[PDB]
């Protein structure tokens, strides 16, 4: 059941990184492929447009598609996939150039993508990578958001963002602008090893002309191996990433149907990028965000939960029904709950 | 004398844009020039010589320099003109590509052109303008700083963080991640006026694909006249950004060679850039972080420059090849503010 039935893909882009998958059209996963960034805002549409095709080949010739056959649809789900100009440059490029790989196209942001993956009931996702984004879609459809707004105006619990604080709480001490607020020995020195230069003005290209979102935030490794040795610096940082996560629920807490508290799970909070694999360092300030954030209202308790398959999955689902078909999903091997928090 | 004596030139690299001065060997201004931006962490080196050649030759012609004759020398007071790698290749790349421009060549920062405008003696220069930095000079030659790391990093005081600060407030206002410290109406409205966009979405292709530093540092103008105006966020954002200018001083102080501090003026700040021109603005937060991190120099003067700090630039690429070019400090900067600690 390769060549007699639609094949529909999806394309997760968001972070460092981009991932495909094939569908068939009864659900069953094909063909799986890395590809590179597709974030518009950071590498311009053109770029994108190559780079979406040639993974989306690559999972083709996987999956044993014959050639010059397209796909019967391509949901796209991309960081500022939003934004209604750069979704219809995507696709008018993605046609022009590329006109045997899919019949039809859908751009649709990251976030929603990665909803689509886990319910079709609507939800909150929290997202923390390189970047990081809350967005919710209640039943009705109705849609908020906080953050997403990426390195030059938030992004704050990301990765960029803890690697920017660890550097820059070290360049205030030094410069003595700002004390920090624990000893900088561990922090200065790892940043010295990981950027590979002696000084604070080698690093400035690394921000500059040299500048690339994965590899500065990369440094976030550093701070999450030095919060696990036990340097208060490094565990600092880690709490007020948590902290700003949890404050990105907060702020969406009163627009949330209240319909999606109810239930012995509470509210599930869909928890996608690499940042949660540090849950363990994100907790305490996560939950000082939760309880002092929640006003007599709304819930008892809330389950985090993460993805068991790509949202590239999600993005399959939404590519169909874009073009009238139901993609079988089974959103309970889709995600599973990692942890669960009861307020009294 | 024009033709019969050495010209030396300086480049004096701006945030929003760079000048240039040719000045006689007897140190008389004969030419000056507006270019562009000659930052390069932001634009590259390729793009800095382009710019540099370009503005210096119209210089040349205004002076009546004739076709082909090198200047004996030029002085580049550039934003990042301490590294060394860009320094070298900045160098390399003019000699190269426009080998009839100048004989030598020094490469040194935007600040220590602006100290040496002022003064031979040593200083503290206090830039703000689209960026900002706190350079020292000591009399012995001993160097020190707060700040002046670009807009990824820092750039605190500056028209580019006090633009960042109004759209930052007004974008976590919306999103409900933190309340404003005052009302966001009219810097809300001024910001959609400014960038011409009706939304947030709309503001972000401004910050990424279409960023320009000097285009988004502008809508500092808008706080500026809102806070002209009695707008009580506008006035609190500026007060801020006195605060953290206050604070690079205090960062610096510990350096400072107590020679510095004594005569009738106290220690004098040399004011640079175009966020000065909204000092009454600034004053009271200023003030406020100077007399706390005192407390944690028995008074300050506060000098703005009379002429390019292209002129010092010229000055330090004059002595590079054994020059003294001769320098009328007093005319050079003038006293705008002065003030004695209880
Ligand atoms: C302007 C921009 O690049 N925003 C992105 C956002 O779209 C994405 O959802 C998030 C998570 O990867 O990272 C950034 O915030
Ligand atoms: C890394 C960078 O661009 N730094 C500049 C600094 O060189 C300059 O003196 C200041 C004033 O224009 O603006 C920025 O801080």
């Amino acid at each position: 059941p390769q060549f007699m039935a639609a094949i529909y893909g999806g394309v997760e882009g968001g972070g460092t990184r981009s991932e495909v998958l094939l569908v068939s059209e009864d659900g069953k996963i094909l063909a799986e492929a890395d590809g590179l960034s597709t974030n518009h805002w950071l590498i311009g549409t053109d770029k994108c447009v190559e780079r979406i095709n040639e993974m989306v080949n690559r999972a083709k010739r996987k999956a044993g598609v014959d050639p010059l056959v397209p796909l019967r649809s391509l949901g796209l789900s991309l960081s500022g996939g939003d934004q209604e100009d750069a979704g219809r440059i995507l696709i008018e490029e993605l046609r022009d150039r590329f006109p045997y790989l899919s019949e039809s196209y859908l751009i649709t942001t990251d976030a929603a993508g990665s909803i689509a993956t886990a319910t079709p009931d609507g939800g909150v996702v929290l997202i923390s990578g390189t970047g990081s984004n809350c967005r919710l879609i209640n039943p009705d459809g109705s849609e908020s958001g906080c953050g997403g707004w990426g390195h030059m105006m938030g992004d704050e619990g990301s990765a960029y963002w803890i690697a920017h604080q660890a550097v820059k709480i070290v360049f205030d001490s030094i410069d003595n602008l700002e004390a920090a607020p624990h000893d900088i020995g561990y922090v200065k020195q790892a940043m010295f090893h990981y950027f590979q230069v002696p000084d604070r003005l080698g690093i400035l290209t690394h921000l500059y002309r040299d500048f690339d979102k994965c590899r500065f935030a990369g440094f976030c490794r550093k701070i999450a191996e030095g919060a696990q040795q036990g340097d208060p610096l490094s565990r600092y940082i880690f709490r007020k990433a948590g902290e700003m996560l949890g404050r990105h629920i907060v702020a969406v807490l009163p627009e949330i149907d209240p319909v999606l508290f109810q239930g012995k799970i509470g509210l599930p909070i869909l928890c996608v990028g690499s940042v949660w694999k540090s849950w363990e360092l994100l907790k305490e300030g996560f939950l000082l965000a939760l309880t002092q954030g929640r006003a007599q209202n709304f819930f008892s308790s809330f389950t985090l939960m993460k993805l068991r398959h790509s949202s590239a999955l999600g993005g399959a689902s939404l590519g169909a029904r874009h073009i009238g078909h139901l993609l079988p999903m089974d959103y309970s091997a889709n995600a599973i709950a990692f942890y669960s928090y009861t307020f009294s």
